[PDB]
């Protein structure tokens, strides 16, 4: 009775104090705490902090701090995921409708999605693999991010880390500055709502290093499989729990990746397509999409023949970006020369007529 | 004592007056959160944040940093274009009239205008174009920009490259920092009024790159053509698209662009002129213009 | 004045109701710098915090570093 009458005083005096809120304000945050997770120290942390926000009301700089800060702290997800999958027929079948061959990487997520059911007795969950994808530039090494997250019904989010400098930028600014926020790590996982998404790391060879520090440092904390479950950055004073996450990294060349990464992942190499590879990759994939997006459906078409055509001839390179920006240019003229003068039917672009589209041949054929 | 006196003076007879007070800042950029663009998830962004503001001291060095932060998010274009398909004689008329010859580029451009006229009304993914112009030092490569530009009716920035070495010039920084602000792709974004200009990457082979400030890398990201509808700075924390955009860079020679930079970008060569392309352009473009000055 | 008043009303009310929780603050440090161990130099710079009381509460931008210096020595 006395702890409650003594409550019902700070109620009171907070009553006149407050406009609705100073008094709705806890039934916020703690309906934020008390729905999501939470492990028990962090929970006491928070709780040993929310009561010391009695200070806004002539003020603070202090209270929107604390009250952003603890907003950070009930919105990042604690021990909320999506449900496993069931069969490896059906990752199979969605893994094949976006992309052709590439047996190597398909494979190998099937394998590492069937190891973890006949696990129980659990050594599996705390590894899934950091895995590299390494190859030349038009091979379709970060297109295939958004599949694998597809096929396992997981959430996606991409981080670009092109040119990036700065430390904050992975860990993130202690709260005690001005404007301090946490970095792309917890930003990432505060969009994607479950603790197991798939997570894909563009361009991790081209890392910048500075006189201040070294993103790398920070990135090894990261990708480490006996450090991530206490991942801790700045702004949240709490660790935090990774290592439920998928991470898929892609690059170019394998050495300018630094040393303690190298070790800690398993790389796959991704060697660039043959001429029967690239004519099955145009015919369902590539035409229709630029035969779509130039207005010239049903009006105009190519052959075999004629692919063959175009990539022996027009272009020489180990991706597919060259191929459609000719069969791209082969659908501009269509629209232009239908534009002039229509006719009807779908006219056929046989092999014999490709330079009619594309100019003068730019590489002579073997014989 | 005295000086809290004036302190509570100040600050009834100001911003209690009534009438020549805040009513508009506040209120204004709430309701013009609500008119441009936005996508949800910004506006959720946008909205939290100006909840954010609306509850901090008088001041202040940490309102000053919202306030800037959601006039960049407020100013900065959503959704709002100058119009697409035109008269297709009308343009090649305007751009016979400033230059000579060149005739890979002026079909380049009509037939994106005959592509933008069959899907008129379709629903159906709209890319423009990423082009490089390689050639000779003195060919009219910087020149045909805001020819271009001027021929479809868009508007035009121009952004000059070369030399630079810093990755806070593309991205920029992120506002914790003090005087912190966006690159210069989010700038020229605000310059425009639009969301389709024309802008000019000039001398993209000169960025210079070691291993501490490699801009060129940075640039992979917003010429990639089909992962830019999200591109991030890092001042605005949101993505931003960056897909209907027309990108020309100039370039004279193909060797000092790094390999996934080029593979990402339509190249058209530009050879260099004959005599009697010399001849003609000496007759309708020099002399009348070295006569005139 | 009238908010003053009553913002000092509820922080005495507040500091009153810290018993054992803001009180009881040092009796980890009783539990473990009187085990065997400690020299009587560490005995000086360990019981420094003591009577340094009435400002964890009062504020602070350095009240919480007592159990972080605490449970950082002993
Ligand atoms: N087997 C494939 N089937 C279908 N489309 C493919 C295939 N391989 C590549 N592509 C397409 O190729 C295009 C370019 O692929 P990207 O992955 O974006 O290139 P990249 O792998 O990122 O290499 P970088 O970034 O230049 S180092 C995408 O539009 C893919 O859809
Ligand atoms: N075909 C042309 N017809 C008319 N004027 C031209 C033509 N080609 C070049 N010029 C003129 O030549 C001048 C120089 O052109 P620029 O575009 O500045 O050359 P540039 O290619 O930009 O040089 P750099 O070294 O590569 S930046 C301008 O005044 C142009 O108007």
């Amino acid at each position: 009775q006395r702890e409650y009458y003594l409550r019902e005083q700070m109620k009171a005096i907070q009553k006149e104090l407050g406009g609705e809120d100073g008094l709705s304000d806890l039934e916020a945050l703690r309906k934020k705490i008390e729905e999501v997770g939470m492990p028990e120290a962090v929970k006491t942390k928070a709780l040993k902090e929310l009561d010391r926000l009695e200070r806004m009301q002539q003020g603070s700089p202090e209270a929107t701090v604390a009250r952003t800060y603890l907003d950070w702290l009930t919105e990042v997800p604690w021990s909320k995921a999506d449900p496993e999958v069931l069969d490896i027929n059906h990752t199979r079948q969605v893994l094949d409708e976006d992309h052709y061959g590439l047996k190597d990487v398909k494979e190998r997520i099937l394998e590492y999605l069937a190891v973890r059911q006949l696990t129980q007795g659990l050594d599996v969950r705390n590894k899934a693999p950091i895995l590299v994808l390494v190859g030349p530039p038009g091979v379709g090494k970060t297109s295939l991010g958004r599949s694998i997250a597809r096929s396992m019904n997981r959430k996606f989010h991409r981080i670009s880390l092109g040119g990036v400098r700065d430390e904050a930028e992975i860990r993130g600014h202690r709260r005690t500055y001005i404007g301090a926020m946490p970095g792309k790590l917890i930003h990432a996982m505060k969009q994607v709502g479950v603790i197991n998404p798939v997570i894909l790391l563009d361009e991790i060879d081209k890392m910048s290093s500075d006189w201040r520090g070294d993103p790398a440092s920070a990135m090894l904390e990261v990708l480490d499989p006996e450090q991530n479950n206490t991942f801790t950055d700045h702004y949240l004073d709490v660790p935090y729990d990774l290592s439920k996450v998928f991470f898929i990294t892609t690059a170019n060349t394998l050495q300018t990746i630094p040393r303690p990464l190298l070790d800690r992942m398993e790389v796959i190499e991704i060697p660039g397509y043959t001429n029967m590879e690239k004519q099955a990759i145009a015919r369902q994939y590539l035409w229709p999409k630029q035969v779509r997006e130039s207005g010239m459906e049903g009006r105009i078409e190519v052959t075999d023949a004629a692919i063959l055509r175009v990539i022996s001839e027009y272009t020489r390179e180990a991706g597919v970006r060259g191929l459609e920006r000719e069969l791209g240019k082969i659908a501009r003229k269509g629209a232009k020369f239908w534009l002039e003068g229509a006719w009807e039917g779908l006219r056929t672009i046989d092999a014999s007529d490709i330079p009619t589209y594309l100019g003068i041949p730019r590489y002579r054929p073997d014989k």
